[PDB]
């Protein structure tokens, strides 16, 4: 079913390996099209989740903000863009250090 498929990709992104990560994704992609309107947000969240925890900030940063243009009332949503912000803000400057 779909909901067995969504805790498994879950539990693949919250994994503490980075193979398990990155085929999280790849599943909750696939998840995607087939998703009800509140599916299709809670997929979105943990994507940004998952590239966060790979470094794919860009990525990460460009599926929050979608979200919040969805649900803008959405506060985990407002708090994880704040979490990508403060990463890619310390990367540029660790960048040039
Ligand atoms: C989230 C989590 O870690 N749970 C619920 C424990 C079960 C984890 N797995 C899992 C992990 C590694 C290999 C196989 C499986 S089977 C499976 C199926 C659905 C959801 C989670 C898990």
């Amino acid at each position: 079913s779909k909901s067995d498929q969504f805790e498994y990709a879950w539990c693949l992104v919250r994994s503490k390996y980075n193979d398990d990560i990155r085929k999280g994704i790849v599943l909750l992609e696939e998840l995607l099209p087939k998703g009800s309107k509140e599916e299709q947000r809670d997929y979105v969240f943990y994507l940004a989740v998952g590239n966060y925890r790979l470094k794919e900030y860009e990525k990460a940063l460009k599926y929050v903000r979608g979200l919040l243009q969805t649900e803008p009332q959405n506060n985990q949503a407002k708090e994880l863009e704040r979490l990508i912000d403060k990463a890619m803000k310390k990367d540029g400057l660790l960048e040039v250090l």
